[PDB]
């Protein structure tokens, strides 16, 4: 039932995953192995997040009881800000096998353009902001073609199936294509409709780079976390646009959000944090929007960004 | 008196110069030679203008009645984009060389980062959007700091003091500092009201690299190319918030926006295609906007941008 995408590398990747950002440690495994029961297989984790043990309980639980193989699992995962230095890239992707119990990961991605000072991982793991210097800001002049090489040493050697990368804007992700033997395969970037980046989208779709959007559902996820730019934002679920097209199609304002993207081929990984979510979140391919309903929604976009390394120390990433 | 900039090269930059954009070619040695007369003292020139060789006349001829001396001419060419490919970067400086008739440039930079498939010079000069196939457009894999690198060399050879990019965003910009070995000593960006890009500015201003502005005038220059974009674009001239502050200064509203970059730290290099222009253009700085001005002006950016390599092949460079 959940529609399958060929990434550039050869390999299918679900269009419909299990986001593992903020996915508690107490209760990540149990979560994961509730998600692969309601059908998930993609689970989209990252070693900032700080729970790939878990995340790989869960997994290794199902495989375990049965439910599941190795190969039938797609598990995602991104390499820290701390580790863009190519003679730590594979030691960031041990400590990522490990947690995670198995001999590859299916994606892996550089999580963010930015190169934090190296912090050996038995000082502190994971690091976050920390760059080694109390509070402040460390950076390490690693361009960004130096890591996607490791990276790519790292797919030949087999302990990854597909790489890709996150956080990029246009002109950073066509130089890297200028340089790359094996194309970065995905781009996961922020996407909702406060947030469409219509042009980047098109240029990596047309690429051949796979988009998985994150945040989908905008200003919801870092409302969790007291972000103020985010709860000054109307919510997309009470959108008067949203729930006319809700109403239309007899669906929920959230299901839209998600069809919206998926039937533009855009892979989605919301995080479903109850079971009635879990359901919800994979079940919305019900319906078709229409050109009408894209020029209504497309008006949304403003431009609002959550997710801001401007926000972290005045990164320019997105300037 | 034209202030100075000290460039992180060391070199002094002056903070007002003459474009040498859309100069013809018929008159651009005049041109040239009176705007020394009138004490202009930086030229921003490039291959892609094609007029160096007369730009060069007009210095020559300046020289030649002693009216200044090679040292004092701050000369600024630009590689343009057929000659990224690191092997052609040197016979490109060349060919700005013999024809400014100069044995180095001052200031040297990226003119886009993009990179088009290299058109031998007796095949077409400039090329402009001509790639070799037609009318098609075809690029070159060649990464950025491969450009970079080769033009470090030739600054080790004594053929540029100084070297800087134009139409870089900020994401690209800063991965470029972490190979860079002599740090771009300038950034050169479409900069008017309608298209502040703050944010850039400051992370730019802060890594010690220098803002150079073009189209301070906003869409004006385009509007004498006839694009759609342009055209359909309330004039900055006419606009309430200029025409107001330029009121209350008795000033011009070409002189409050180019106040409005300078008071900045950006330097500015308006086009003067007029006798009494070519004088008002450096004898703007005798007044200081206030905080409210730019409060005011400030509201005006809303990124509306008209120099946009998107335009020509969708490229994603500002995206
Ligand atoms: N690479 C990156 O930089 C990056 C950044 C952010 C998120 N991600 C990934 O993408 C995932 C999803 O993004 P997100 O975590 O910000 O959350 P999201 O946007 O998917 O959902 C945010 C929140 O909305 C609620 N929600 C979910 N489904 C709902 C539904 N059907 N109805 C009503 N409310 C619902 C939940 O409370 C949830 O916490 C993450 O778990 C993570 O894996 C990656
Ligand atoms: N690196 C790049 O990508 C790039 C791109 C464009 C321009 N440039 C450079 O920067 C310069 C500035 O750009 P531009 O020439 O497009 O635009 P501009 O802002 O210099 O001026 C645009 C037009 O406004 C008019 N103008 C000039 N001075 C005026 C005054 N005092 N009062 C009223 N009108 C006036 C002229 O007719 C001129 O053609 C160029 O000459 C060129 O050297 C670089």
């Amino acid at each position: 039932s959940i529609p399958d995408i060929k990434l550039s590398s050869g390999h299918l990747m679900p269009s419909i995953g299990f986001g593992c950002w903020k996915l508690a440690n107490a209760t990540a495994g149990e979560q994961v192995y509730q998600a692969i029961k309601a059908g998930y297989r993609l689970f989209d984790g990252a070693e900032d997040y700080g729970n790939e043990k878990e995340v790989g309980d869960g997994v290794k639980r199902a495989i375990d009881e049965g439910l599941v193989k190795r190969e039938e699992i797609f598990l995602t995962s991104k390499l820290w800000n701390n580790y863009h230095d190519p003679k730590n890239v594979e030691t960031a992707l041990n400590k990522t096998l490990a947690d995670l119990k198995v001999d590859y990961v299916d994606l892996f991605l550089i999580h963010f353009p930015i190169a934090f000072k190296f912090v050996p991982i038995e000082e502190k793991y994971p690091p976050g902001f920390y760059c080694g210097d109390g509070n402040n800001f460390v950076y390490e002049d690693v361009p960004i073609l130096e890591t996607w090489k490791a990276l790519e040493k790292l797919v030949a050697a087999g302990k990854i199936k597909s790489i890709g990368v996150s956080n990029f804007p246009g002109a950073l992700l066509l130089d890297l294509l200028r340089g790359a033997t094996i194309k970065p395969a995905v781009l996961q970037v922020e996407h909702h409709p406060y947030l469409q980046q219509p042009k980047l989208i098109e240029f990596a779709q047309k690429a051949g780079v796979t988009i998985t959007a994150y945040s989908s559902f905008g200003p919801q996820s870092f409302v969790e976390m007291n972000q103020g730019r985010a709860l000054n934002t109307p919510t997309l679920f009470a959108h008067d646009t949203i729930k006319a097209i809700a109403a239309k199609y007899n669906k929920t304002p959230a299901e839209v959000l998600l069809r919206w993207a998926a039937q533009r081929g855009i892979a989605v990984i919301p995080k479903s944090n109850l079971p009635e979510r879990l359901v919800q979140n994979r079940s919305f391919n019900t319906f078709d929007l229409t050109k009408e309903d894209f020029e209504e929604i497309a008006k949304l976009d403003i431009g609002l960004r959550f997710d801001d390394p401007w926000d972290w120390d005045n990164i320019p990433i997105f300037v």
